[PDB]
């Protein structure tokens, strides 16, 4: 669940903390993440940092009880995804369809005990199934309305038709949307097609995509994504038992706004590869290149390596070290548009950065203790500074801690803590939570957060599971009310599903 410079989420870990509107409410207790209100990786900005659905780009996300795990990756193992990928990468993963009929529903609501702050009620369903021995489908949505404190709706759904060419090969055919009103409104919507197969020497994963997206004003804007991708991992013996992986993109984006010659585009073009080979058993070396070519900004050599030496049974030793970078985008880079104001600027360099990190792993015994130590030396951070411009930033440097500790105190007993520190060019967060299986259906949770000056914040929550079919979970957040942050709140949920 916690390794360097990688962490995971699990559904249990989801369904036993509801978040009250977006995943970054969870994912923001994973070491080296903070929300600046958006996901942060390592001090970098969210700007670098990337977020994946199904391992397919994306620019709640996803229902959160819709899924099934969510995986981040930081740093130095995480150049390999290109721009916006230099803090790291959030990779969110669905659930699928399945030999056998599945639903689920959700509702959850959150109620500020302060009349000042707005409530919120969402509301989400999964279905899944097969229709033919050939054909399944998974379909899911959600709607979700949070009241104006003195509101704002989403509806999303997801459609996915899932086709079994023959038992080595996959086609999933998908298509979705979400909207969102409260004026400012948005509408987007997303088709995409990918082709999996196992083959004799590996496995292969086409991707097309489509991504639309409207904006509406208190004039319109459109913006529009055209994707191809190809990956192979091919397993080899030679010399050493290895596994390459062979990677190309293609990508379009197109930006139309009448607010600023309307229309904007750009292409990228990469290969990477890396390989991951077994100099030992308990010896991992992997390196990886990784070319992207931007229609705008020239080449980018983006080279990693890292690795992994076990030292017994019961510790770990990994590092690595990469360049990664974070390309402007078509606002940045065009003097035409301006927003308020601000004007693109033809001349901006990509930001740089190269990452490094060193970390220590202990394991046994259900008792697990990580400590991962990072630096990130980056250059041309793209900043706002009337008529002001998109710029490059001067040099800067990055460091932490990144720590993880989690103590069976019992059977069915556990305390887990998870710990950021960092300076740039000095704060930390602390997160942790007491968990008590008091029985196979009921279950408890005493929550802290800790900044750092510092201060706290603290939630109870408890769950019980009747069945299959129902389960039920209530919560206080922020207990003491700790204000100068939302207030405390009372949240209740109810899932009920029939797998
Ligand atoms: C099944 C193909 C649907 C394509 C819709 C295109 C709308 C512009």
């Amino acid at each position: 669940k916690q390794a360097p410079g990688v962490s995971i989420i699990t559904a249990e870990d989801i369904r036993k903390r509801p978040p009250v509107n977006d995943l970054s409410e969870i994912i923001r207790t994973m070491p080296g993440v903070n929300l600046t209100r958006q996901i942060d990786i390592r001090g970098m900005g969210p700007e670098n940092t990337l977020i994946l659905v199904d391992g397919k780009p994306v620019s709640n996300w996803v229902p959160p009880e819709e899924v099934e795990r969510i995986e981040v990756l930081r740093g130095p193992a995480a150049a390999r995804y290109g721009s916006g990928a230099a803090g790291g990468v959030v990779n969110i993963i669905t659930k699928r369809p399945t030999d056998r009929l599945r639903g689920s529903m959700t509702v959850f609501t959150n109620i500020p005990e302060s009349s000042k702050d707005g409530a919120t009620r969402r509301a989400n369903f999964s279905l899944s199934g097969p229709l033919t021995e050939a054909l399944s489908f998974r379909a899911y949505g959600s709607a979700n309305k949070t009241d104006s404190d003195d509101g704002v709706r989403n509806r999303d759904l997801s459609g996915m038709l899932s086709w079994q060419v023959t038992p080595d090969q996959v086609v999933d055919f998908e298509a979705g949307f979400s909207r969102q009103g409260n004026t400012n409104r948005m509408y987007r919507e997303n088709y995409a097609i990918t082709h999996n197969g196992t083959w004799s020497f590996g496995t292969s994963r086409f991707v097309a995509q489509y991504d639309s997206t409207r904006n509406n004003r208190l004039s319109a804007s459109k913006l529009e994504n055209y994707r191809l991708s190809g990956e192979l991992n091919l397993p080899l013996h030679a010399l050493f038992e290895q596994v390459l992986t062979v990677g190309a993109e293609w990508n379009k984006e197109t930006l139309n706004d009448p607010s600023s010659s309307p229309k904007s585009k750009a292409e990228i073009r990469a290969l990477y590869v890396e390989d991951n080979i077994e100099l030992r058993p308990g010896t991992m070396l992997t390196p990886g290149l990784r070319l992207d070519d931007h229609s705008d900004f020239g080449l980018n050599w983006s080279p990693s390596l890292n690795a992994s030496q076990t030292l017994g049974e019961y510790f770990t030793v990994k590092a690595g070290i990469a360049r990664a970078f974070k390309a402007p985008n078509l606002y940045q880079s065009n003097p035409n548009y301006l927003l308020y104001y601000l004007v693109g600027n033809e001349n901006l360099d990509a930001e740089t950065s190269v990452n490094k990190e060193l970390g220590i792993e202990f394991r046994r015994d259900g008792w697990v203790a990580g400590l991962t130590y990072f630096r990130n030396d980056y250059k041309n951070k793209i900043v706002a500074p009337n008529i002001l411009q998109w710029s490059n930033a001067k040099k800067a440097v990055v460091e932490g801690l990144e720590g993880n500790l989690l103590v069976p105190l019992h059977e069915d007993l556990s305390w887990s803590t998870n710990l950021t520190y960092m300076l740039q060019s000095p704060e930390y967060t602390l997160n942790s939570t007491l968990d008590w299986q008091a029985s196979e259906r009921l279950s408890t949770q005493l929550t802290s957060t800790i900044y750092g000056g510092t201060y706290g914040i603290w939630g109870v929550s408890a769950g019980y599971t009747f069945s299959e079919n129902l389960s039920v979970r209530g919560g206080v957040s922020n207990l003491f009310d700790k204000r100068l942050e939302p207030g405390r709140a009372y949240y209740v949920s109810m899932t009920t599903s029939f797998l």
